[PDB]
């Protein structure tokens, strides 16, 4: 068992890890929409949404892997009215790093989440 | 790993797949309770429950495994009122599949679900 | 697999085993603040926050692992208004367990809890 860090996603202020790799397998903690560079979070849903991708993404990489090794996510929402975009995001995403598949998934809205913010993302990858 | 895909769940119709085989772990992609055949959500919880276990049922034997190995289940409801029909519905299911235990499993009441949907559910089986 | 039992945790009343051991990973259920000795779930949230924890460690204890070998849990909160005292709570546990690091974690609010408890832990434990 590794204890994933990285600059590039925001630091762990609190009882957690940002990751974890435990040789087979890496699991990222949930990963809130915040700008590692300037601990800010955007305004809008677009924006937050890719930054939580972003993020998870600093962490996979932190362990050695890559966005295509990405097997699995859990998609927390604060608002499924802004899902269209959330998943127009979701899926460019990916497209963009040039996966061979997208990673299977799961989505639900919550009643809130960590500074108020619209959307988490937790992660599985394998190596 | 091994992308996993069957006519028995609902068709992948966003940036996801059904679920993925890692070897020796199953992981499948939550599911709701849309008919496959025909695009449909069954009107009441109890046959919600029960379309969501067949999807996850489907699944999981995309991969060659059975409901007897699954070992971990999420299921995400939006009423805990109706925790009764459901724990019914799922206790039933695994019993019409005679499974040596149930597997691990959480509940939670979320504030909303993929399509309007009364519940989701995940699952983790071994191989 | 096997089938994970523990006097120490909340007995498994429905179709659930309180957890399983995977051989190389141990996956618990979500575990809610009821107290295994009087079936009394505490009224503050701090101490339901340290029940739960509780119950989590007695379903790892109980393959033979310890609180040190938790590498990712899923909080499922109430109320965010109350993480303030959850964090406080989570991490003086890991503290007092001397444990080596945090492990990853995710945390969100949901709509309802069984027995509309205010916290419910689930965790990953590797071996
Ligand atoms: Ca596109
Ligand atoms: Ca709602
Ligand atoms: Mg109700």
């Amino acid at each position: 068992t590794k204890v994933l860090h990285t600059d590039s996603a925001p630091a762990a202020i609190g009882p957690y890890i940002q990751g974890v790799d435990l040789g087979n397998m890496v699991l990222t903690s949930g990963q809130i929409p915040v700008n590692p560079a300037t601990g800010e979070v955007p305004a809008d849903i677009a924006a937050q949404a890719r930054q939580s991708l972003d993020n998870v993404k600093a962490v996979v990489e932190a362990s050695g892997l890559t966005v295509g090794d990405i097997v699995k996510m859990t998609v927390f929402v604060k608002d499924l009215n802004d899902f269209g975009t959330v998943n127009e995001v979701y899926g460019n995403f990916f497209d963009e790093h040039n996966v061979a598949h997208y990673p299977a998934r799961s989505c639900v809205e919550v009643a809130r989440l960590p500074k108020d913010v619209g959307i988490e993302i937790e992660a599985i990858a394998v190596r």
